[PDB]
């Protein structure tokens, strides 16, 4: 037994879903993020993009029943019958990143037919089967990927299995860039507040940056949001003080306290502002196996079932591998506007110089494209 092929929904049914996909989004992205913090080493930078991860394992959900497809539900906080996910996921792509999906199969792995045409549809290509010798594979599955990624991702893949039988991938970058550039002429070496010490990196520098910004009380901290190419934004969290530490703003950052933040956002006016920030550049590939079983997701590696994939009986994810490479520089699209000199008696502040946390969000659909953090921009 095997639920039948989901049916498609009408444009308008699928539009409806948008909000839901929005707040299920938010929630996924926090249960990835503290994950994706449990994997990795205590001070270091990381980069993911819960949008692409998200469609990557709704590709999967597309093919799986029993407890597989409820345990998908759960960790992308999908409720019950959501049977318009696939169709608003394809509806929320933004062209501000070039994303990469794929699942790789071996030839002794037969894909059902119905699976096949249901993916192409909805997630822009089916499964592709793998050659029959493994090192002739990597280098497929590496070209591939920088094919499809203009060459940002060439080497998504150091090794596979050996009996490697299906391979789930997905490789993203941003592409979009700020609205405002940074005069490069400007950017200065300023003090950064890293571990007990204090190291000098460049900061990108404007003294009337367009940037919309408050101080969240039950985080301590300052939010600002600036406004990039593409409708999207990078939402900056700093803790107010050096007194407060990271790690505390990033167990304070509940969905609730996370929703509210977007929605005071869209709220906030975009105001001259007095800014300082380092580069962003970020560069992450995780094994998503390890994440999913971080998330308490057992099923790719113990009792799977995508029988809407394929009908065969031993079947285990081999490898999941996800890569985004994030980088903000000061190029952006269009020049600073002047005004004339001081005015004012009282300038707005928003100045970036210890370890944060940054989300880019998608404004139109309302929902993270990427999440991760800097502690040290060097």
């Amino acid at each position: 037994f095997c639920p039948g092929p989901v049916t498609l929904c009408s444009d308008l049914e699928s539009h409806s879903t948008e909000a839901v996909l929005g707040d299920a989004l938010v929630d996924f992205s926090l249960k990835l993020y503290h994950a994706f913090s449990a994997m990795k080493k205590v001070e270091t930078n990381m980069a993911f993009s819960p949008f692409s991860i998200a469609s990557l394992l709704t590709q999967v959900l597309l093919g799986a029943g029993e407890n597989t497809k409820t345990n998908l539900e759960s960790i992308l906080s999908y409720p019950k019958d959501f049977t318009c996910v696939h169709q608003a996921l394809k509806g929320f792509t933004t062209k501000g990143v070039t994303s990469v999906s794929q699942i790789f199969h071996s030839p002794d792995l037969a894909i059902r037919d119905t699976f096949v045409n249901a993916s192409r549809t909805l997630y822009s290509s089916s499964p592709r089967v793998l050659s029959n010798n493994s090192d002739a594979n990597l280098e497929l599955i590496n070209t591939w990927v920088a094919k499809n990624t203009n060459n940002k991702i060439s080497r998504l893949l150091d090794s596979l299995p050996s009996d490697t039988r299906l391979v789930l991938l997905n490789a993203i970058y941003l592409s979009a860039k700020w609205k405002t550039t940074f005069d490069p002429k400007k950017t200065r070496m300023e003090p950064f507040h890293f571990k007990n010490s204090v190291i000098k990196v460049p900061m990108m520098n404007s003294k009337k940056y367009p940037v919309a910004h408050f101080i969240d009380q039950t985080l301590k901290a300052k939010v600002g949001q600036l406004q990039l190419s593409h409708n999207l934004s990078l939402v900056i969290l700093v803790p107010q003080n050096l007194k407060h530490r990271l790690e505390d703003m990033e167990q304070a950052l509940s969905p609730s306290v996370f929703k509210a933040i977007m929605e005071k956002l869209e709220m906030s006016k975009f105001q001259p502002t007095l800014l300082t920030l380092p580069r962003i550049k970020v560069t992450t590939s995780q094994d998503m196996l390890s994440i999913m079983e971080k998330l308490e997701f057992f099923d790719f590696s113990y009792d799977l079932n995508l029988c809407g994939l394929t009908e065969d009986p031993d079947l285990q994810v081999s490898a999941m591998q996800h890569q985004t490479v994030l980088e903000l520089t000061e190029t952006g699209v269009e020049a600073a506007a002047a005004s004339a000199i001081s005015v004012a008696r009282t300038l707005l502040v928003f100045e970036v110089q210890q370890p944060f946390l940054f989300v880019l969000w998608d404004q139109q659909h309302k929902f993270p494209v990427f999440m991760g953090r800097v502690y040290d921009p060097r």
